[PDB]
């Protein structure tokens, strides 16, 4: 009956999927990404290595034909992302420390110009923080130092006005050292008028370890006054599948959506992809997988269910 898309605006918020250039010629697979969902986002082709492969000359090729196939399709989109350590062009490097705070305002503002009045929000910095709450020693950090973050978001506002600010990151989850040092920055950017807007939890969890703090996490970001988004989610397991363990991702997967639904501010949720077929969980983590509500087949899933049942 109705898609998880449609069940989550019926609650004034969002259900979407990443989705990647090569994966568009899938008849079947752009097929459910299209009807599905409500929002997309750009699972590489908006990042560093893609739209300024060469110093001051940009390339918005790829990341277009993501926006206009959402647009085609009705459904919003995220802009992901604008400043991040990895899958960053060579020459990035190269730049001579005193130049880079330069550079990367640049960077900011041709893309965020680019597709402004399109987009919905900006994941501005991504994985700004080490597991300890310490911050990532990134050409960025090193060479800027730690007002990078700030000078990233307040470049972000000068090219868009309107467009969500975002800052995402991964194990922030649940209260803990991570989350809780990104709790001390929005605090600290809210008390200096550094514009912030929303936090996104990437949320790429292990199933049967979900942070049973998850809802007082995003709630106490929400009381900062940031809105809050589930931005990459997948409930990853170790292979084989068994009944099992599908039942206990289905279980992480309804706990996970309802802990959002409860929170005002929780505006939206993306899976990263929406079908094993592509995640690229088993890439990263050797001997996991199955971590979305599709399997390979495109056969949903007791997760799927679970999903459903919490968006009602
Ligand atoms: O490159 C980054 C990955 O290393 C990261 O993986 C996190 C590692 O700790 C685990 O507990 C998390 O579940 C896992 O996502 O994900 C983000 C990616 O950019
Ligand atoms: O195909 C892979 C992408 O899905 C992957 O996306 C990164 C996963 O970790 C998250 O923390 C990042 O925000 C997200 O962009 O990047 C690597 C690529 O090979
Ligand atoms: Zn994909
Ligand atoms: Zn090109
Ligand atoms: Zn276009
Ligand atoms: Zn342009
Ligand atoms: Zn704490
Ligand atoms: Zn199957
Ligand atoms: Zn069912």
């Amino acid at each position: 009956t109705a898609t998880l898309g449609e069940l989550a605006e019926a609650k004034g918020r969002y259900f979407g999927s990443a989705t990647d250039n090569p994966e568009l010629p899938d008849t079947q697979y752009t097929q459910i990404l299209g009807s599905e969902f409500s929002q997309i986002t750009p699972e590489n082709t908006m990042k560093w290595q893609y739209t300024e492969p060469s110093r001051g000359r940009f390339d918005y090729t790829a990341a277009e034909e993501i926006v206009d196939l959402a647009e085609s399709n009705g459904q919003s989109v995220r802009g992901h992302t604008l400043v991040w350590h990895n899958q960053l062009p060579s020459w990035v490097d190269d730049v001579p420390a005193g130049e880079l705070l330069g550079v990367m305002r640049d960077h900011i503002t041709h893309e965020v110009d680019h597709f402004k009045g399109r987009l919905i929000h900006w994941d501005v910095v991504n994985e700004a923080f080490e597991e300890d709450g310490s911050r990532r020693q990134s050409v960025f950090q090193q060479k800027i130092g730690d007002s990078y973050i700030a000078e990233a978001f307040k470049a972000a506002r000068a090219a868009d006005p309107d467009v969500k600010l975002y800052y995402n990151d991964y194990n922030i989850e649940g209260i803990g050292p991570k989350s809780d040092a990104v709790y001390e920055m929005v605090k600290s950017f809210k008390a200096q008028g550094i514009p912030i807007d929303g936090v996104g939890m990437q949320a790429h969890l292990i199933a049967g370890q979900v942070p049973a703090s998850l809802q007082e996490n995003i709630r106490r970001f929400a009381d900062l006054g940031v809105d809050v988004a589930l931005t990459e989610l997948d409930i990853r397991m170790t292979l084989p599948r068994t009944a099992a363990k599908d039942a206990q991702q289905a279980t992480d997967y309804g706990a996970v959506v309802e802990a959002c639904l409860v929170v005002s501010r929780c505006v939206g949720i993306t899976v990263w992809d929406y079908t094993d077929k592509y995640s690229w969980v088993p890439s990263v983590f050797p001997g996991q997988g199955a971590a979305l509500p599709w399997d390979e087949d495109f056969a949903k899933k007791p997760a799927y269910h679970a999903i459903a049942a919490a968006l009602n």
